[PDB]
């Protein structure tokens, strides 16, 4: 039915920010540099293109916005353009000085397929150091009402928002240069009241400095409004009798910068970038006090007229101009992912910490099998242990075989306590007592042979921990919280602590690295944990790559999004190992690529066990910290769900959305 | 430091009810009889005596009430009034006609210590059937300002609250009669307002069924406003031109009655009750929607004058007027115990109906000791299986010796799977592999670990029999042990209503004379409490801080109230007189501490791994998910010093 | 004539942000942290001392929040502190769950020379992901008038502007955490009204990436309101039940980072340095734009109450906690003097 491969209907909305060719006081010329910039966003199948602060009589001219035959061409220009959006697919926001009333304004003109939408007049008009703006035109703040325009009434002030009739996820409102620096920016009314896509027009002359104020400015903008917000300065052309101009032009989201365009460039430049209105759109449904925020000044948010317009936009395969990383809980930069692997550790430590304040020191018991969890757990507790100034010997470290050398060399180096118990005897007493298949000698491998056996380390661990005045430390991982491959109640599930219930299993291999590079613990402890890594990489058959169950659980955990998008998604980033960027430490001969067949299996596996099979694994959840901003699993914290629910829907969208191959 | 023993220093209210003698036409008898009720009133330390609709004049003269005789007489009484108030305690509620600009208004005169603090106008005025109240007198829905009361000039409307300086847990607002009959009834505006005990004066000409209607909308009040509601109808003296008249008081709260006086009295009555204000506090705290409720009505409710005056109240030993109950989980009252002990069970068994239907009818799995806990939770999963059509051998039941003969008649009886797994020589096996009280927890967590694994071998889940006092206390071998399973019926259900819920089962009769039997052995058999002190006296202290939030010398005040006399009120039933304790301050002080430490610090970290399971009490469940959400590593010093600086020892 | 050394002549106004042990549900242990840590900043001539948020009960506490002892503890631990800080020079903010008609507020109350300022309510309670404040408290957005402690009735609301009578580069106005996330803050009304320092007591349980969001937020406010920002988080002592914290503080003015604290400190941590009163008075005289704005929503900008105290600051050389860069025009930072 739907077709998978565009991006429109994935609930995406395709936004340009153009920086122009400036031929100051040369409106045909202005308006032929935004035609052909638009043509191209036409051809790009954008939905709206943003131009810089006084287009078309360029933003530098001064008093020569105040002669009328500048004016009339203006004029003139405009409603050429007018006529040639007629054929465009974009939403154009074009800026023009122009007459109403008794003065001219520093206006946005909002046109799409051959109507003057809307007519945006800049508010606040800087008029200090090289700013000399309410010299020539006045300000728009608080201006309602209409303009004439070719002979047309259109809406005319601040509080305008243009909704797409058939993209309800698209609502535009248009502010201008200096509106977005002061205390209360138009903007901000604005995603109170709907608006969604903020657009700014600027001239912006440049100074030292002057980009990252930009930047700061439209980043916390698109942070605190919930937003995209796409930003366009004037460049090559406008006047240089006091000022330089960059060109720059970037566009934002909701913090992070979707796109950026060469500062000074030679010709014109554009940036370009798919925005996820589903990604806008749950970041409010979930964040209440966004609401509450509007409520307060309810005045203010329902006094904006909406106008509507029908985008119509592509229905087939444009590609999807957004980069969407594999580890969406391990960030491909090196800079980022260093900062995210201490951010990590010292959540678990700390937290870890405060419970054995609150517990008067008590001894620290842990099963070490020498794999990824356990290892790191047995790390995050002696660092712990180190900053309390607690003997390292209080950590009762526990092999326990049943029916690997690197968990005792690790022990041994970091100087704990070790000790083996096998449980092998006390397993196949169980086995007997109970009457199970094994204990008569057959070969029955059963979920309750491994069970007993899981069962019988947290037993001990448990009793051990009673006996010699300890807690038991759990080394369960998220992307295990998620998928329910736990055993619960009486078995790893279950514990006094879990330093690693917030960690994905892909963020874990990194926490390890990340150790041995501090180089904290010493040689010998970063030759074991060298090794650990070295030799558990290389259940995955049962319950999927952890990559791609990671990849899902992110995009449910914290936008809810439904799975024939989280399958676009995941396939976008890994269906070509060529393309995008690996976080540090994958060699070549471990780049998978996955299939759409693939990423739809395993998201079919995804959906069943997150929603319906392993949710009462997590209701009865041991204490932890939240580490990861994507959320935990905590039914005391981000995940509030009940424990007897079907996941039918969920595969049914699937069976009806994502294509078998 | 505080004096303990008493009411006030408790942030109790105490609130009277008067029913006069009426005199119509003469308004200094009226005066009189309420002289002598407002002196009884303060004998007893009352802070507030509300009296009947048009009190001085009797509320049934009609046009009388425009002659200027009886107005004039009507103010002379009233300012003697004011001038004996100057040595009586409480405030007094008192009804007048009163001219005012035009007219003449029904209204309350709230008299204090000498003082007039405010005039109310009744805002409705009866005009149809029996009623001709519009004839006579004015509307008060609207009306402001002032009004000149022996030469002063006092506040007078619709929009006044009297607040006590020294005691803030009081806030009167006062209406009158039909005022609280209306859709939007002015009380309600001044509950949002911060109204904590509404006042009404009634005339209310009594006739067949008017009586529930006054109880209906008195009580109902009381409930969605989160207040005390104090009522008072006019009795004995009213003329019977026309109609006749009850004499009836009450006294609500938040539901409950307080206290009501004997319906066509001869003579006069009260009803007097301690209002318990930190109830109030405590409900409007938590009920965040009550708020809500007051910002969207913001204008309405900032508009109110609030009116100080200093209560002054006695300070010493005066008693608790209020009935304190012994088992807040288990009413005395035969048939509320019986409703209740109905619900808890359905509560418990649909609980576990949903699980089973989810689950595609697992088997049951449960340890069974023949105990008090354990027996139930057998029950009531038998109840599940049988209402959801499955075959009871689908209960796998389990006996689980380690180092009593009810438990496999029961089952025998109720025709579950029986079976034993002596899990001694597993425990003597693990106690010597990490070389061995942790004695009795290996056991406690074999018992778990063998549940478990029969679970995933034979198809079924583990239920959970724990009850919410082990929850509250930390009663339970934790992870690996009887705190754990994959469904807990009994999570929710206290001790002291574990007994009464079986005793219930027994006489629904529903299983049979043999399974009675075997029920009714349980109970004599089993009816711990060693180290963590009697369930019954942390059963009540966990209703108070889990619904109520109280401090503890206020929770040691109420149970010594209800415990330290084995003769005073009332026992639920199937207490025979010989398991009827009475515990001394000295005692309650004791396990008081126990409680505070245990449930505040020590415990709530097994609670916040807790299986699934049904909510059953008003009072509460311990759910990290619902009820309570608390930190797992808290120290419990503010609670204990509270009890070393305010309750006494003995 | 001028004291030529001291930095209170030259119009800069020391700030603290503090960041104390939490002992949960102990209000006594926390006023004592709070005591010792104000002492510091006395010692160190600071005009004012910004606590975490709910610090006299601890952030963390859940539906402990609501127990009557523990509330009745908060007061008996605000009203001591209140009467210690007779003999302390900083304005202190500090963070306490208070009664007040129907509920609890999650309010900051602003202490200063044994009196108490003005009480300020958390305007925005965010109920989502980890965070569940409209179970225990109350919203504070629109509420206004008086509410009584210690015998006194105070001024309520998040309306409220505290002016240093003696030093008028110096008016405070309070938020709390979530207040500075939403769309339209208090805060930037409080700038257009006159405020000059902007506090911010914080809970803020740590997760990956936070810490630049709280970054983005306090700076990018610090920018479009021309003022100082000063910001405070829960530490060592908030429960681990499900949550870490990092005890962050920091000092913004204007866009440019002041001073900030050690993240995941062992004890107690401060920033402390010198607003420059006189930079922030001359960006808002030259940017007309800005008092544009204000007449924009004149109505929400009058009604501001404004709080008069008198600071009487140190008059003496106490050196100037402020980096001054040798070369205004020339970064001595190499990446940044690279990109000018
Ligand atoms: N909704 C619900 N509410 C309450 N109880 C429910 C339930 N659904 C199933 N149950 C019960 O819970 C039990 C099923 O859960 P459980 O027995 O824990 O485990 P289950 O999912 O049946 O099997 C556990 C599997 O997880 C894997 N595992 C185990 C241990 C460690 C790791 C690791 O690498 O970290 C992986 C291992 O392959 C094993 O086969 C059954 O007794 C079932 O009747
Ligand atoms: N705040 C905290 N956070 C995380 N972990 C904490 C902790 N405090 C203790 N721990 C750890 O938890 C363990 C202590 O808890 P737990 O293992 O439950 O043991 P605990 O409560 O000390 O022992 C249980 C008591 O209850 C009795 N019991 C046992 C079995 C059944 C029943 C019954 O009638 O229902 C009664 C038994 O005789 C014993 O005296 C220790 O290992 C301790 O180090
Ligand atoms: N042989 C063994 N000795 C000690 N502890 C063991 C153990 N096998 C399992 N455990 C405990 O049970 C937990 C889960 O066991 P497994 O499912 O086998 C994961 P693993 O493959 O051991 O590596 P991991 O530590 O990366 O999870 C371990 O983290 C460990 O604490
Ligand atoms: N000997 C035994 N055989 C089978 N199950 C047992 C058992 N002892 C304890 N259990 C199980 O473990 C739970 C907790 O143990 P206890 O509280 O010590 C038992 P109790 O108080 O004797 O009976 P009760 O649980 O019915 O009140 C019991 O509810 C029961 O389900």
């Amino acid at each position: 039915s739907m077709n998978f491969y565009s991006a429109y209907q994935h609930g995406f909305v395709r936004v340009a920010a153009c920086t122009h060719h400036t031929t100051i006081g040369d409106p045909a010329a202005n308006a032929a540099s935004v035609l052909d910039m638009a043509r191209a966003c036409h051809d790009d199948g954008a939905a709206l293109a943003v131009f810089p602060e006084l287009t078309l009589s360029g933003y530098s001219i001064e008093d020569v916005l105040l002669q009328d035959s500048l004016l009339d061409a203006v004029e003139d220009a405009l409603l050429d353009l007018v006529t040639e959006s007629a054929d465009l697919l974009p939403v154009l926001v074009v800026g023009a000085p122009l007459r109403h009333r008794h003065r001219i304004y520093n206006t946005a003109v909002v046109i799409h397929r051959g109507a003057v939408l809307g007519v945006v007049p800049k508010s606040y008009l800087p008029t200090y150091r090289e700013f000399y703006e309410r010299r020539q035109m006045a300000p728009g703040d608080g201006e309602r009402g209409t303009i004439r325009i070719g002979g047309a009434d259109v809406a005319f002030g601040t509080d305008l928002l243009f909704a797409a009739s058939d993209l309800p996820g698209f609502v535009l409102h248009v502010e201008i240069a200096e509106d977005m620096f002061v205390p209360m920016p138009p903007s901000a009314e604005a995603a109170l009241a709907g608006a969604t896509v903020l657009a700014n027009l600027s001239g912006s002359p440049i100074t030292i400095g002057r980009a990252e104020d930009r930047r700061l400015l439209a980043r916390s903008a698109s942070a605190r409004c919930l937003a995209a917000y796409v930003y366009a300065a004037a460049g090559e052309g406008e006047s240089t009798t006091d000022l330089a101009w960059d060109g720059q032009t970037m566009i934002w989201e909701n913090g992070a910068l979707l796109a950026e365009s060469e500062r000074f460039p030679k010709g014109v430049r554009r940036s370009v970038a798919d925005v996820d209105t589903e990604l806008l759109r749950s970041e409010r449904l979930r964040m209440g006090t966004f609401d509450d925020n509007r409520r307060h000044h309810r005045e203010l948010t329902e006094s904006f007229r909406r106008i509507d317009f029908a985008l119509d936009p592509p229905a087939g395969d444009i590609g999807l101009l957004r980069e969407v990383e594999r580890f969406p809980f391990v960030p491909a930069d090196p800079q980022r992912l260093q900062q995210d692997c201490y951010e990590a550790y010292n959540i678990q430590v700390s937290g870890l910490e405060q419970r054995l304040r609150a517990l008067d020191y008590p001894k620290v018991v842990i099963g070490v099998s020498g794999g990824l969890d356990s290892t790191h757990a047995l790390i995050v507790a002696t660092h712990a242990m180190d900053r309390e100034g607690r003997p390292r010997s209080d950590i009762l470290a526990f092999a326990l075989p049943g029916f690997k050398n690197n968990a005792i060399k690790l022990a041994r180096a970091l100087g704990v306590t070790f000790s083996e118990i096998d449980i092998g005897d006390t397993a196949r007493l169980m086995l007997h007592t109970i009457g199970h298949p094994y204990s008569v000698g057959e070969k029955v491998y059963d979920v309750t042979f491994e069970n007993v056996q899981a069962g019988l380390r947290t037993d001990y661990l448990f009793r051990i921990a009673n006996q010699r005045g300890g807690i038991v430390l759990g080394t369960g991982d998220l992307s295990e919280l998620a998928l329910g491959w736990s055993t619960y109640g009486v078995g790893d599930q279950m514990s006094h602590y879990n330093v690693n219930a917030g960690v994905p299993k892909t963020l874990i291999q990194h926490l390890i690295r990340w150790v041995i590079s501090a180089g904290e613990f010493g040689e010998k402890v970063g030759e074991v944990l060298q090794s650990v890594l070295d030799t558990e990489i290389t259940s995955e058959a049962k319950v999927g790559p952890f990559a791609l169950q990671d990849f899902s659980l992110f995009q449910v955990l914290r936008y809810g999004f439904r799975p024939s998008k989280i399958a676009f998604l995941a396939w976008h980033a890994w269906n070509d190992a060529e393309r995008g960027n690996w976080p540090p430490g994958f060699p070549k001969s471990e780049r998978p690529s996955y299939s759409l067949a693939e990423i739809r299996h395993w998201l079919q596996i995804f959906v069943q066990r997150f929603y319906s099979f392993s949710q009462f694994k997590r209701s009865a959840l041991p204490n932890g910290p939240k580490v990861s901003h994507g959320g935990a699993l905590s039914p005391r914290g981000d995940w509030r769900a009940p424990s007897d629910m079907s996941a039918r829907i969920w595969l049914d969208q699937i069976d009806r959305e994502v294509p078998k191959g």
